[PDB]
This record gives structure tokens, sequence and C-alpha cells, in this order.
């Protein structure tokens, strides 16, 4: 069916909400043994979000490999992305270090560090060019390059060197800096937009480790973004294009993190933005 037409339905009945509850009913359910361990309380923002164990990333160091963050594997529309929760003040070493550890060149945030008052995640990365971080629990450097300020987002460019064999990699920071406090976009094209900026940068290409995505809890915004961006390749890919269903394909994202779009109003923003991105993808 349509999405288009599927889209006029639920509207016209008002029945987003009873749509999102079956979605939630039907989602896998898999262990997340190791993000509940005790010595790893202070390394998880919310008790309720927690990446599964089959899709967690694991890092590198034999101490304790545990960081909240799940790989989301898309088969048929090859794509991998990496979606993780706001750094917390003990974990920005760790993330950092799994960014270099999987070889990603692009890390994509939809929040600001403050948002309603309240700290949504550390400022993990350096505002001033002659001001560097250096992480020491995970032997990084990281650099503040250039920054390009836009009416609703911003690009940096960063460099990243391994202080332990002096290497270096530019990594570029797409932050998308408008989403409301409140709600969702009333239009979705300043996301469309951004999301285009991303794919032009090579960030999602596959010469190039997943992409890092988060928001906060990494599940709502996030989920968001890779939802859009799977639906509209596969519209590219296949002979019927109307046989993508927005549905099925976030059930089968939701076998590797759970909670991905955490509201109805996310789910019908998700439509929307299908729906208008396909306008560019059939040629229009």
């Amino acid at each position: 069916m349509e999405m288009e037409k599927e889209f006029e339905q639920i509207d016209k009945s008002g029945s987003w909400a009873a749509i999102y509850q079956d979605i939630r009913h039907e989602a896998s359910d898999f262990p997340s043994r190791v993000a509940k361990l005790p010595k790893n309380k202070n390394r998880n923002r919310y008790r309720d979000v927690s990446p599964f164990d089959h899709s967690r990333i694991k890092l590198h160091q034999e101490d304790n490999d545990y960081i909240n963050a799940s790989l989301i594997k898309m088969e048929e529309a090859q794509r991998s992305y990496i979606l993780t929760q706001g750094p917390l003040p003990n974990t920005v070493g760790h993330f950092w270090e799994m960014v270099w550890e999987q070889k990603s060149r692009g890390v994509v945030m939809l929040n600001r560090v403050m948002e309603k008052g309240s700290l949504k995640c550390a400022q993990y990365w350096p505002q001033k060019e002659e001001k560097e971080m250096i992480f020491e629990d995970t032997n990084l450097k990281l650099t503040l390059i250039s920054e390009d300020i836009k009416s609703y987002y911003t690009v940096r460019q960063l460099e990243l060197e391994n202080l332990t064999t002096q290497e270096t990699r530019e990594i570029l920071h797409f932050h998308y800096t408008t989403w409301p406090d409140f709600g969702v976009p009333e239009s979705p094209a300043s996301f469309l937009n951004f999301l285009f900026k991303v794919r032009e940068s090579g960030s999602l290409s596959p010469e190039h480790g997943p992409v890092v995505v988060h928001c906060s809890a990494g599940i709502g915004r996030s989920g968001t973004f890779c939802l859009a961006d799977t639906c509209l390749l596969l519209m590219d890919k296949r002979k019927d294009p109307s046989s993508v269903d927005i549905k099925k394909v976030l059930l089968e994202m939701r076998k590797f993190r759970m909670g991905l779009i955490q509201t109805a109003d996310q789910l019908r923003f998700s439509y929307l933005a299908v729906i208008e991105g396909a306008k560019f993808i059939m040629g229009d």
C-alpha cells in the first residue's frame, strides 16, 4: 500500500497512537545482560535504554569493553549505523575510542547540550581551535579545525589523533541544532536537507566505518534519522518503490536496538519525511 495513502488514512481516522502501540507490542526482546552489570551503572544515562548483547559495540580493551551503543546492519539497503546515547562525563573518552576503533568518518548529533533547562549530554568536542581536548583514559587528542554555522545545522571539521601511534584522522561533526524542545518539527524540509548534507560528505558510504549517530538516549530522533535514510534508499533500489513498508523496516531495525521511535508523533514525522523526500529520489 502506497504509504502516502496509508498516511491520509491514519490521519483522517486519528489512529496514530494505535499504530504505534502495535509496533511496541510486536518488537523484539533480546537480552542486555552486560549493560545491567553493576560495574557499568555509571556508563548508562537511562536505566530503561540498553544495548542488546548480540548487537552491542565492544571497546578494544581488556579492562571493560562496555559502551551504550548498538550496530544496526541493514542487509537489503546495504547500510550500517552505530546508534549511541549522548556521552556522559565518564564516557567521553570511550566515545572517541569507539569512533577510532570502528573507522567512522562522521558523527551525527541531533540534540543540544542543554534542552528544557537540563543537561542532555556532555560538551564532548572543543569549541576553540587553540583549546584542544586530551582524553587521558583512552590516549586520544581532539582538535577543532574549522566550523561552518548555518541556520538549521552546524558542520565541524575535527582532527582525532591516536597518541599511542601518532596516526591522525579527519572526523566530520554534523550537528542538527533546531529540533524543538517539545514535539517534532512542523515540516521535514530542514531535516531532509540535513540528511542529504551528511550523505554528500561520504560519511554514510561503504568505504568508511559506520556513521555514529546520537541524541540524548540514542533511540528517538536517532531512530528517525536512520529509518528515513534506509527507506529512501530502498525506494531507489527496488523495481516497485510503493512496496517499501516503513513499519516493517522499523521492526527490522528494532531487532538491533530497543525503543527506536519514542512517540506516535515521531512515527508520523518519519512518514512525512519519507513521503516528501521521495519527491527527489523518484526523479522529482
